[PDB]
């Protein structure tokens, strides 16, 4: 009934001049329309699925069985003094991730996420003298009594796969929302690009009126996207906009 999508940037990516951003936060987003077009053009040209099957699941590019949501940033790569770089997230981002999971039907991720104002919760591999040095900023670490990092890593594994989990594991740093906001606004690759090693997530929801014969078709076609590589945005000819795509079914 619902599919979760992961987008991991392998190259500097410009979805589309400044990049597309959410109004009231300043967070970079990949617009659902754009992602839907990237997906259906992939299944058409690369996987070579029939015109009719694609026209039934996505509908003509103007009447579709599924809905492709916007892709939001879950982890953003920031230069770290220890561990070279860190995957940076915030309580707001993680809470949105929970909220979108509940919208998808997931009741697994219910771990309490502490509000952070002056402290961070990071892995040992990126921490020095009880601190995490992201670029210029220096943030005092806070002990992980609730076992939040391990729960996050578990969530990543359940959501995007085991490889994605191992990739992020050891470099996670939950920081204040303001610091995250400032980073993702000022630590962009500069034409403004979204830096490599950025993890987006998107929701694919199936219409309630979908018959069971539709369910099988959606499963068959969308399954050909998991663990594949897609191109998103401009400047494709200079090796940019390449993303590893994961597609896990939600139970």
């Amino acid at each position: 009934k619902a599919y979760l999508v992961g987008l991991y940037t392998l190259t500097p990516t410009h979805p589309g001049q400044p990049i597309q951003r959410e109004r009231h936060t300043g967070f970079p987003v990949i617009w659902g329309q754009s992602l839907k077009g990237v997906l259906r053009s992939y299944l058409k040209l690369v996987e070579k699925v029939d015109e009719e099957k694609i026209n039934k699941i996505f509908g003509p590019p103007t009447a579709g069985l599924i809905s492709v949501g916007d892709a939001k940033i879950l982890f953003f790569p920031v230069r770290s003094l220890k561990g070279v770089y860190a995957y940076v997230t915030s309580p707001l981002v993680l809470n949105r991730f929970k909220r979108d999971l509940e919208l998808a039907g997931v009741k697994n991720f219910q771990t309490e996420i502490p509000e952070l104002t002056d402290t961070a919760i990071a892995s040992e591999e990126i921490t020095v003298d009880n601190k995490v040095i992201l670029e210029e900023f220096a943030i005092l670490i806070q002990k992980d009594d609730k076992g939040i990092l391990e729960s996050v890593v578990k969530a990543i594994e359940q959501a995007f796969g085991n490889e994605m989990a191992e990739k992020i594991k050891g470099r996670i740093a939950i920081i204040p929302d303001d610091v995250f906001r400032d980073l993702v606004e000022l630590s962009t690759e500069i034409e403004e690009y979204i830096p490599s090693d950025t993890l987006f997530y998107s929701l694919i929801l199936v219409t309630p009126r979908a018959k069971d014969n539709d369910m099988a078709l959606i499963k068959e076609v969308l399954g050909k996207i998991n663990g594949k590589y897609l191109q998103i945005g401009g400047n494709e000819t200079v090796g940019k906009g390449f993303v590893k795509v994961t597609l896990k079914e939600v139970t």
